[PDB]
């Protein structure tokens, strides 16, 4: 079955949705799933021939863009193309896991044996099944991918190659070749991270007594913690958490220190506004699934438990905050990674505890790339690459950049890993700049 | 006593925060209040002498704009003018209502014997007290106003008008010449919500459905609600007011529309994500202050509080939930005002209870407007008025503007109330070309 | 019959005329009449096929647009459509009243049973008889009406609708419901031209003591005037319709008071430039039709006895000349109406003060509107609608605004009624942008 | 004696005047003459001390710019200078003729030995009078001459050169060093005239037909034609001077072909359109002295005994309209001389017969130009030259320019004689960028 929508308008733009019915797991007739996805075009051309381009939404459960006015790389890719942002299966429309009649799933391995059909190979079948029903002759078509997209879209290359014209990567290139990368990942995340604690004290250099005497306070607390108004607990491990949007995002070193300025409630103790903006800070109430798949994305074989877990012991001598007070020295914050205590302090987390660790234990994870095809690829392929990024290191990525056989790439300082959603109409422009062939190769 | 800070800096500004200390009752030399503003500068200009601007956000509880990029209507008057944002007494960071260390107060008579201190006439003689000490020679200033800015602006017309250079006022005229103009404030709203609800149902008419089968599932649900996360209840009633900021904002269409595709759980119940999303959609938890003065704003003898509770009766025949979905009627949602159920519902509200009944129960305010001075005026005036508002009554404006001696205007039906936000770049070149004298008088 | 001309050129346009031949009255048929429209396109596209705009001139009697460069709204209009401008029966190359053979018509009785046909009715009658010959399929095709131009479109949406795909007004919605409106429109004039005399003086104060000694020059003169260099007399009640154009014109302020700079020679007598630019200031010489039909068009059944003369006589204790001279007081001009003494003081109006008698007896013209069809009417319309306008009265405007079903309009403060010919290439992009659909209905 | 206006304002500009009272002869202590000027300045810039710059008009007795909004090359001039508009001696507001008390000269011998006075020789002793008093330190300035300006400017460089800064001239080049030069520029301007009138009728064929019975139709008529509504008198002598803007103007053509296609009444009579039309076209009704002394300006020591008129009887035999006719050729228009005749057809000129005899009978008129100063100039000079204009040869304009010594000139054919009021924007930058040094030398 295959359902559609009547057109609405927003200022500038024609937004029109569609319904599909798909297996749950491919090679049996049943259960079924349903997946939705928005078709998007310029105020006179609705029913005019244009390609279409297909975008992969940069995370592992978050939903698609849902624009309130033509603005940024939306408004410069509808002049030329047709925009279908598509919800992945497991968020937004596309059936995300029930609650308040509560979850079927009557026992942990229950949930376990159903979340493992959330990998990218299937989104990927998936796009496959929409394609052949949605463009009017089933010609191929154009993908987008940011951060997590981009680990879709070399599964695409690796997989039914056929249905792409061209292809355009920001930020997303996966490091492969190996039964489990996460160690060598964050090997290297806990490295880069250290340089952006440094550039925060030295473009704000009050701050290192805030956050001293804050850590002081909350260590001193009875419980060592202070209670949420949702039932949390604020904790030092806790604390040095807040950092992960707030050191990796376009605009986090302004946001993070604004917020930092109102701990202390007028004459001593912590203000109920810091509260209710550190418990509304990140997302894992709205968006569980991200929690729960984030190691499982570097995986094709042997798997790790807990690994980033396992590597902060390395670094403990300057990440422990206990540590730093003691010593006089800053203490550093920390992003993209996920530790076990977090299932126990943060609320929405509480009755997955069980699962994660089921999934953490698994073995014999589906692969999801194959080189021998990558080695001999005749795709088009155009990937903006950031120097100083944060989630994923610039040394893994331009080896494995080696492997794909006509891939152009560009090098930046320019722009955090947000940088399609801020300044993103510049970007759109170079990129297609290399494919269309009007920057010739060097 | 007064304090200033190092310099610091955001992509193309430069910013400074000073420190004022202020009598709580300018009648007494005792207690004494701490009030906050921030000044800022174009790249590298930090030195040369140049005009301030004086900046009233006009919430009439809310914080300061706090920027974290040049854009919009700052990045404008930078060129021009060094800008002051200053963050109003009893909040933000200007000494906000006490909590965590549980409350001072001793009782309600205690508490809203302290809240009558916070009315726009101490406003000015604050912003006032700052002038003589900020500006090099105490020299005139140029203040803007958006909303109850506006209002803040006619008392400083009315008092000590000899700081003003000249004067510019968005959406915020009020009402002048009676000893209490609320009841006439919320005739005219209830006149103009009607037809935001009518033209919210003829742009996306498949939601007749939804609302009406939602309101019957609440009312025949234990108790005649739902409980949130946070532990407040949602009721019929509640749902009415959801429209209160999404009906008058530039966005709010476009954005209640996708929230209303998320109600029904997944294959029946209320989905966790639409609880979560409505328990976040307005800021009584962050700004309890602003739920607290809304209807004293309008008094300046006796009060007769509850005026928009007395005004729904003579409506309800089509406010009334229950008499619309039983006579198969679209519901209507509900605009800026506040009902004493409310106190009971939101739970952020729940301790306020007692002291909001000894605020609605005074009768003795102080008075706000002179106009025997306005009469006859020599300060130049310019002022935005949007001809389809929500928030405040055109006739009630276009007739209160025949009271000021020297004023400018425009009527204009191309934006909504939140018009300085959105396009504000035009509209500050605008209101300056009638001021400046490039667009002298038709 | 129907004949076409060649194609010939001015700066980046090409031209062409077309001339029909026409019945005079319709169910009868004879005697014929000749109407004349020119069609206008971009320099390259002669053959190529694009939607037709019909344009309808704004005073009625009035020649049309006749362009000598791309320049304003024609050089926008012609991106997007064919434009067609049309000159109206009796008047420009379409039959306009005979005087240099004889004044034909043997008595005043047969001038004014002939002039009746000249009605906006026919007018649409003349526009259908068109367009069934020149669009190339017989299609629906768009109008644009400026002021009297608006009074048409309202009729062709009360009586065949089906030839129009979309309409477009500017400052042109006439008051409707009643069988003649004109003194509602003249009780509400006088209360506008007030204030824009008030507005002339204050932006020019000095003027005061020139229109008071020069009244005073006029009203001691022999015979209470001055004879003109054509034989017209120049009289205080002459004067006063000097702000006819002055007062509603874009430069009119402007251009008014460089006149009255000059009308002393130099050493006491009045100046020969000064009455020989009075006596080329209106245009009753060239459009004498425009003095004649001027009460008739608000006529839809009953009758007018000069009902802008009945009028004034409510407002005399003001508007005359003697008591403002007197009391010391300014002189105040007057516009957009006609008077019974304005056909003995005008010599170009001479001939035709019995007919314009005859005119003003009559009763029982045929009715212009629809209401029962504009009340369920399915066009798109758009319509810019001037706040402070001296022509049309916005009250009566944005009541009448009720009646029509689907329209959208936009009030603005910012343009005189001129607006569509002086700085007018923004007034097209905003009315075209509501009705394509690029800022949807808020 | 000096006196100085209020400042005023108009869109986007500042305006004030100064008034001024000078020798009627500077050999003499008496009598007086009044003389008028007015300075303009960009908005805020009243106080600012700037560089000053002067206009001079384009005609003999033609009245100043008289601005209503910022544009063309006013708004460009005040983005540098203060500029001043001057009314030159006996025209505009500076003392003009006298009519209403009939005239004083109660002979012609009275006002031909007052009108000598009005010669370019003594507008630069007007000028030098005024910059003394008006610049703050007396400093030079620049001048800009258009036309008949640049007449002056010769002078102005042949005496009294001190004053300049530098010099700009558009399209006004003199004639220099013959006793009388206007026999050599009449015999050129024939050879152009014929040019002009060749490309009109290349543009639009049909007209050929038009003038040619229109001609029969005046030459058949009672006595010398058809009479004018003010008492003149329309001949086919009058018919080839209607030309006499319309070949010359930037926009001439398509307004001359519009007229023409009016000439007729509908069913043959001549229009009253047409002869109102006529009437009206062109400006000695307002502009007397432009007549008057229209020769004299090529004039020193020697006579201008009528010299267009004995130079038309050299090329009669293309020239005589009824030879034309009878011949089947097509009629030639002429433009910008007079002739004899001309006082007997035209009602204006009637009073002026006799005086116009005793100036085109005078000898001895005082030199202009000083060739042995101008050979040795050291003023920088820029020249606008229009290589197919009308009114002033370029054979003898280029030959001209030998006589200065440091002349830089650009010469075009983009073009016609009025650019300056059309293009003026892209003139003023390319002359002010050769005086400069931005465009050095070839």
């Amino acid at each position: 079955e295959h359902v559609t929508g009547k057109w609405f308008s927003v200022p500038e733009l024609r937004l029109r949705d569609h319904r599909f019915i798909v297996p749950l797991d491919y090679s049996k007739s049943s259960p079924k799933i349903t997946v939705f996805a928005r078709e998007i075009v310029a105020v006179g051309k609705e029913e005019q021939a244009m390609p279409y381009l297909l975008y992969l939404q940069g995370g592992p459960g978050f939903e698609g863009p849902r624009p309130s006015e033509a603005s940024g790389w939306i408004q410069r890719a509808c002049e030329e193309f047709r925009v279908v942002l598509l919800d992945q299966r497991g968020t937004g429309l596309s059936t995300p896991l029930i609650c308040s009649s509560m979850l079927q799933f009557k026992s942990a391995k229950e949930l376990a044996d159903y979340l493992v059909h959330f990998r990218a190979d299937n989104i990927v079948k998936d796009a496959e099944f929409i394609r052949v029903r949605l463009v009017p002759k089933a010609d191929p078509w154009t993908i987008l991918g940011q951060s997590f997209g981009g680990f879709c879209a070399l599964t695409y290359l690796s997989f039914a190659p056929e249905g792409l014209k061209q292809v355009l990567i920001t930020g997303g290139i996966p490091p492969i070749g190996k039964a489990c990368t996460a160690d060598d990942v964050y090997e290297a995340g806990f490295e880069q991270v250290a340089r952006q604690n440094e550039k925060y004290y030295k473009r704000f250099p009050q701050d290192i007594e805030i956050v001293r005497e804050l850590v002081n306070y909350l260590a001193e607390s009875e419980g060592g913690g202070v209670p949420l108004p949702s039932g949390g607990i604020l904790t030092p491990k806790g604390l040095q958490t807040l950092g992960l949007s707030g050191l990796g995002s376009s605009t986090g070193f302004e946001r993070l220190h604004y917020m930092l300025e109102r701990v202390w409630d007028p004459i001593k103790c912590i203000s109920q506004f810091f509260l209710n903006a550190f418990e509304s800070w990140h997302s894992f109430d709205a968006n569980p699934l991200y929690a729960l798949l984030h190691e499982a994305i570097y995986c094709e074989g042997a798997s790790s438990g807990w690994s980033a877990h396992r590597l902060r012991d390395k670094y403990e001598y300057k990440f422990d905050a206990m540590k730093a007070v003691k010593e006089s020295q800053p203490v550093l914050f920390t992003g993209e990674m996920i530790f076990p205590w977090m299932f126990d302090e943060i609320h929405a987390l509480k009755p997955f505890k069980a699962a994660a660790d089921l999934l953490a234990k698994k073995e014999d994870w589906p692969p999801l790339y194959d080189v021998p095809r990558l080695q001999n690829n005749k795709v088009p392929v155009a990937a903006a690459v950031y120097y100083e990024d944060m989630y994923v290191n610039f040394k893994l990525v331009t080896e494995t950049a080696s492997h794909i056989s006509g891939i152009r790439l560009w090098v930046t300082n320019e722009f955090m890993h947000s940088g399609l959603r801020d300044a993103g109409r510049q970007i759109i422009d170079h990129l297609l700049g290399m494919i269309n062939g009007k920057k010739p190769l060097f």
